[PDB]
RNA sequence: AGGUCUCUCU
RNA sequence: AGAGAGACC
């Protein structure tokens, strides 16, 4: 990704997008109770922690571009990415407008409290005025869909949220690339169909997570990711897509026989204009974040460029005994033979992608069961049915969280959840968390699951 | 103040 | 179905 121009708001003629500047997040009554060093991301150019200059940080992440149009090497691996999907069926005709807007059993409704984005947040329109679950009402949409039309700019806002300490000194906030309405409801009649399918099978044929629930979804990955596993991470990895990549889902779309007129929104994803406060911006290449369909196209261009990395790296590569899952960024893959990771860096910098070592250290290790992580969850197999795997959450991550809050009312619901995660580390480690919680005097007051309870609910999903 | 999953309350 | 929360990407 690149930016390509930066104007202000009276020469683009674009409403302002203001958001707002002071974190909702508070030290809660567990603040002391536990170890932690994250804190609120910087949200304002005058934040005192702040060690640079704010908007450069926050648009760093657009690190440039190299490949613009597909080599061999893609092209293979699009087309076997795209020969993979066959075999679900894709619906590629166009989905409902009321399908699109209220939902079905594989797609969720539009959100009614997240943004309808420009220019409805700037001249006060809400979801609700346009959008009645109820009525099933597409009238007042398909006017306004006339009224303001497509491709409108995306709304940038910074994300409230915990960081780590050098994310703050270094300005490294991120941002939410907010689409409009009605280009949420263009790409969701176009394409929602493959979300359902997508949405409904997660595993090794879409090659994607998104929809899978971890608790049931870790007892199949050893059984779906066969012999030896490969992993890595990004650095900035949806900033950092070239326009190659684009082109690499323009061609998976539509060999798998999507219209002209669908793979030709392909080109707006690619080629996208913001709203930042009282500036205009382009951006040639990157994933746009909030865009209808961000983590689902994210992970098939994973799936792309993985198939491209083996298959330029190494000699004999057989692409049909990859298997791999990606949620976005994150992705678990395996091969019958060991993959080496830091060639695949290597190759992947060619591409204009930054591949790090998934151990977090300076080299490319072995991955294996025993440390490989997805969706930051390890995996651990039950002691008593070792073919069920447990998702393991670290506490580490657990006691960042709990040392916060954005309102102090849900402290029952946010221990909960994080009691939820906690227990799949053994029964010792949640105890050791739930009498913690109760050295403090709210932690006495609280409803706290009981760990033989939930392991039992954990059991019965399975039977 | 984008999605997915999970929980809670009418 | 209506309101909320948390985690993850
Ligand atoms: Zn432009």
């Amino acid at each position: 990704g690149e930016i390509q121009w930066v104007k202000p708001n009276k020469e683009t003629g674009r409403l302002n997008i203001n958001g707002p500047t002071r974190t909702k997040l508070e030290p809660s009554v567990f603040h002391d109770v536990f170890e932690g060093n994250k804190e609120p991301a910087v949200l304002h150019s005058k934040d005192p922690r702040l060690e640079v200059d704010f908007e450069q940080a926050l648009f760093s992440k657009y690190v440039g571009n190299t490949l613009y149009e597909p080599d061999e090497y893609i092209k293979e691996a699009a087309l076997h990415y795209a020969n993979q999907l066959k075999q679900l069926d894709i619906d590629t005709s166009q989905m409902s407008m009321e399908e699109a807007c209220y939902g079905t059993e594989n797609l969720e409704a539009i959100d009614l409290h997240s943004t309808a984005g420009y220019p409805y947040s700037a001249l006060g329109i809400k979801k609700r005025d346009i959008l009645d679950s109820t009525t099933r009402d597409v009238s007042k949409m398909k006017f306004y869909m006339d009224k303001y039309g497509l491709d409108l700019p995306y709304s940038t806002y910074v994300k409230d949220e915990l960081r780590s300490i050098d994310k703050i000194k270094k300005g490294k906030s991120r941002l939410i690339e907010a689409s409009s309405l009605n280009d949420s409801v263009y790409l969701r009649m176009t394409f929602g169909h493959l979300y359902e399918t997508f949405h409904a099978n997660p595993g090794t044929v879409t090659g994607s997570a998104v929809g899978c629930n971890p608790d049931t979804f870790w007892s199949k990955l050893p059984i779906l990711l066969p012999g030896s596993l490969f992993a890595f991470d990004y650095s900035g990895y949806d900033a950092s897509l070239s326009p190659v990549w684009f082109r690499a889902l323009e061609l998976v779309l539509r060999e798998i026989g999507y219209s002209e007129e669908a793979v030709s929104l392909v080109e707006g994803i690619n080629h996208t204009h913001h709203v930042y406060r009282n500036k205009t911006y382009c951006v040639l290449g990157g994933m746009p974040s909030g865009m209808s369909g961000t983590s689902i196209f994210n992970s098939m261009i994973n799936n792309i460029i993985i198939r491209a990395l083996l298959i330029k790296t190494f000699k004999g590569i057989d692409l049909d005994e990859l298997n791999m899952v990606a949620y976005g960024d994150d992705v678990l893959a395996s091969y019958p033979f060991p993959i080496d990771c830091l060639e695949l860096a290597r190759t992947g910098k060619e591409y204009g992608l930054t591949m790090t070592p998934a151990d977090k250290s300076p080299c490319f290790n072995e991955v294996n069961w025993d440390n490989a992580t997805f969706l930051k969850r390890g995996f651990l197999p039950d002691e008593q049915f070792p073919f069920l795997i447990h998702p393991t959450m670290p506490m580490k991550e657990i006691h960042e969280s709990i040392r916060w809050t954005k309102d102090a009312r849900n402290t029952q619901d946010h221990v909960r959840s994080l009691c939820l995660l906690a227990w799949h580390n053994g029964k010792q480690e949640y105890e050791k968390f739930v009498s913690a919680i109760r050295s403090v005097p709210v932690g006495k007051a609280l409803a706290i699951p009981n760990y033989e309870n939930l392991r039992r609910n954990w059991l019965e999903l399975f039977h």
